[PDB]
């Protein structure tokens, strides 16, 4: 039988306030959870999880067959040329459960100076139909700028526990130019499951997906009650417990990258469990020119070997790698 995780919940609330002592405090456990098992849950986050969980079965349960080819990615209709990472990422029945809707920045509009030069890996976000929809595109909107909140204090909470002055990443985390997005995922419940939508592991578990480390700074994800994740560590893998009133937090290969794997990006799986479920992550991504030079906090010097490497660039090569390792989601 398997391992739980050390996952621990700490409390984030320091990282909105002023009282710097006990930022450093909530700072030290992040580092602890950091360099441990790589996960931990963010609680009082201030987040109306209950809402978002709720908004987001409305738009699931009720969304069409005719809606999801009309916002589909260019990888389920080849008509949406631009839309390689925002819209709708279909199931296809008998062979692949999951389904999802992923939306970028708000602020890429038509008019915004990156959609204007076609930069790589901007989008202008699609929404169903308003009257279809009532106050969907609101409430997404409003979540990306609630997680965004939440975000950026996360990562003076990072920043500090490297040793950093407390915006280190978070002047780069902007609402004008960030890459980040937000993925609803529907894993459904049926019967019969559909074999091909489940993947053994070489220790003989199923899953729905497999092993990877995240495309990301760090990742800010709320689930659903259902246990259902497992990180790889020195004893083998461990499940994740669920918590649905926190954020489960990890760090992406972005981090590694900056820190000379001091911070690793923790490898993780999704066990197959038949049951209706949600997984909502916010990816925490910088702008597309951010370049922060790598360091190495285990250095007296803080010097690393590792060359700079912007975001943007780091973003489409691991976006591209992410797809042909573990498959179109
Ligand atoms: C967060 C956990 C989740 N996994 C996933 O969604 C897997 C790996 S984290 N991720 C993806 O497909 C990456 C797409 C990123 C998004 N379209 C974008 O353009 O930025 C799961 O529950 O399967
Ligand atoms: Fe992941």
């Amino acid at each position: 039988s398997v391992s739980k995780a050390n996952v621990p919940k700490i409390d984030v609330s320091p990282l909105f306030g002023d009282d710097q002592a006990a930022k450093m405090r909530v700072a030290q456990q992040i580092d602890a959870a950091s360099r441990d098992t790589g996960f931990f849950y963010a609680v009082n986050h201030g987040i109306n999880v209950q809402r978002l969980s709720q908004k987001t079965k409305e738009f699931h349960m009720s969304i069409t067959p005719e809606e999801k080819w009309d916002l589909a990615i260019r990888a389920y209709n080849k008509e949406h040329q631009d839309q390689v990472r925002a819209g709708y990422y279909l199931s296809i029945p008998g062979k692949k459960a999951v389904e999802s809707f992923c939306y970028l920045n708000p602020n890429f509009t038509p008019d915004h100076p990156r959609i204007q030069a076609k930069t790589p890996t901007h989008e202008v976000n699609v929404w169903p139909d308003e009257t279809k929809h009532p106050g969907f595109q609101d409430f997404a909107e409003q979540y990306y700028w609630d997680v965004f909140g939440l975000s950026s204090a996360l990562l003076k909470g990072y920043a500090l526990a490297l040793g950093k002055e407390e915006n280190f990443f978070a002047r780069h985390f902007k609402p004008d130019d960030t890459l980040a997005s937000v993925v609803l995922i529907r894993y459904p419940y049926l019967d019969p499951y559909p074999e091909a939508a489940i993947k053994t592991a070489a220790d003989g578990t199923k899953l729905s997906f497999e092993w990877h480390e995240d495309v990301s700074l760090i990742t800010v994800l709320y689930q659903s009650n259902v246990q259902n994740l497992q990180v790889e560590t020195a004893a083998g893998y461990q499940d994740i417990e669920a918590d649905d009133t926190g954020y489960l937090i990890n760090c992406g290969s972005y981090m590694a990258h900056l820190t000379n794997n001091y911070y690793k990006a923790p490898i993780h799986r999704v066990k197959w469990v038949n049951a209706e479920r949600q997984s909502l992550p916010f990816f925490v991504n910088l702008g597309y020119d951010s370049v922060i030079d790598p360091f190495d906090p285990r250095e007296p010097n803080g010097k690393s070997d590792r060359e700079p490497l912007s975001y943007g660039d780091y973003l489409q090569n691991g976006l591209v790698s992410l797809i042909n390792k573990n498959g179109q989601t």
